[PDB]
């Protein structure tokens, strides 16, 4: 289908302005141990990051003790019988409000994320996978946006610990679309890596220790479709179903050879990881801090080199600025708008007309189609422009 963009349906219009430092939209704070006041704030300018907000929870993520049972070799729980129950959905702000009352009777929770980026500028959250050692919970992200702060009671709580694997990216997403934040996190990734298995993917994991045989066909998916199908809801809800008994085996024998502090250590640091805006990110780029990072050509003449020219670098440029512009502006991601190809095909023949560029050998997206007399006068200046100065 022609699936309408979610976004547009948002209580609260999203901005790609960037006209400020990224602000958490963290507007109370559950599990407190520094008010919520402190937090926010800001960091004025220094040499290895310019203005900015800090992370909400750094303090209780460095200061908060663990939950006692994590350092105890516990008996591991089998995963329950995929049939014996079926994953709930949730949509509702009353489906939201049980399940949260059922998560805070929890000693640890699995959880999950399902993002979509093609059809948004920063990017967006459509799904999210929720597991306890009863049942598994797929929460619609989409609609339910503006309340999912709620979870941060649970989310925040050292007294049950939150089991993701690979979360680096979770904790990112998780702040800048639901002002989420996670305090007590395991990361199975990093607990299969201090263990020194021969692969380190949840995919590995299942395959292992729940023989399971995952999909990468839903890694291209597209998570904004209500319904979703059947075939989609399943990998969905594998990622969460079996991971609190992975989590089990994992910790056990972290324990059994010392090795846990140091995934302790390593997943609060995951935690800890804050979201800043490109404009806004640190000079020395690290992993403590993730700025939106471009999923195609190197930031001007592309390395792809379609033997990009010598002279055709400022074209080359224009066509990114402004694809950024235009990406920014409808709120689409830059491939959507003109994926390099198509960039690069542009430079390629430097079409001067509206003909020239709609009927370019390649192909055209719509963006370019809407606007080829913009792009011919832009390519038709620099072929001006080039003849000129030299
Ligand atoms: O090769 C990959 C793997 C994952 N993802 C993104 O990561 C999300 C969660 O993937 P995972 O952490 O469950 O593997 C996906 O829904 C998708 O947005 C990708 O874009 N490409
Ligand atoms: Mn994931
Ligand atoms: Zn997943």
């Amino acid at each position: 289908g022609m699936v309408e963009k979610p976004q547009l349906k948002f209580k609260s219009p999203i901005d790609n302005s960037e006209s400020h430092p990224f602000i958490p939209l963290l507007k109370e704070k559950p599990n407190a141990l520094k008010p919520l006041s402190e937090s926010l704030r800001l960091v004025d300018d220094d040499e290895n990051n310019p203005s900015h907000y800090p992370h909400p929870y750094e303090y209780e993520i460095d200061h908060q003790e663990y939950s006692p049972e994590i350092l105890q070799i516990r008996e591991e729980i089998p995963s329950k019988s995929w049939d014996d129950s079926v994953p709930i959905w949730v949509d509702t702000s009353t489906e939201l409000e049980s399940m949260l009352e059922d998560l805070k009777n929890t000693k640890e929770i699995a959880v999950d994320l399902e993002h979509h980026d093609y059809r948004s500028y920063y990017g967006i959250v459509c799904l999210m996978q929720i597991s306890t050692r009863e049942r598994d919970y797929l929460v619609d992200t989409l609609k339910l946006r503006e309340n999912l702060h709620i979870l941060n009671e649970v989310f925040t709580n050292p007294s049950i610990v939150k089991v993701f694997h690979g979360a680096f990216m979770d904790i990112i997403w998780l702040q800048r679309d639901l002002g989420l934040y996670v305090v007590g996190l395991f990361d199975t990734y990093h607990a299969s890596k201090a263990i020194g298995l021969p692969r380190h993917s949840l995919a590995y994991l299942l395959e292992n220790f729940a023989n399971f045989k995952t999909s990468k066909k839903y890694q291209l998916a597209d998570w904004r479709i209500r319904p979703l199908s059947k075939p989609m809801t399943a990998a969905a809800r594998a990622d969460t179903h079996f991971l609190l008994n992975i989590y089990d085996q994992l910790r056990n024998k972290l324990i059994e050879s010392n090795k846990l502090a140091g995934v302790l250590y390593e997943s609060r640091n995951v935690a800890k990881r804050r979201f800043e805006y490109s404009k806004y990110r640190p000079l020395t780029p690290s992993s403590e801090v993730y700025s939106p990072i471009e999923k195609e050509s190197p930031w001007k003449i592309l390395m792809y080199q379609y033997n990009i020219p010598p002279e055709r670098e400022v074209l080359v440029r224009e066509l990114y600025q402004w694809r950024d512009l235009i990406a920014r502006r409808d709120d689409e991601s830059p491939r959507f708008v003109m994926p390099n190809q198509l960039l690069a095909a542009l430079v390629a023949y430097t079409p001067t007309d509206v003909i020239g560029v709609v009927s370019l050998t390649n192909g055209v997206t719509e963006h370019v189609r809407q606007n080829a007399k913009l792009l011919a006068n832009l390519i038709r200046d620099a072929l001006r422009n080039i003849k000129n100065t030299n």
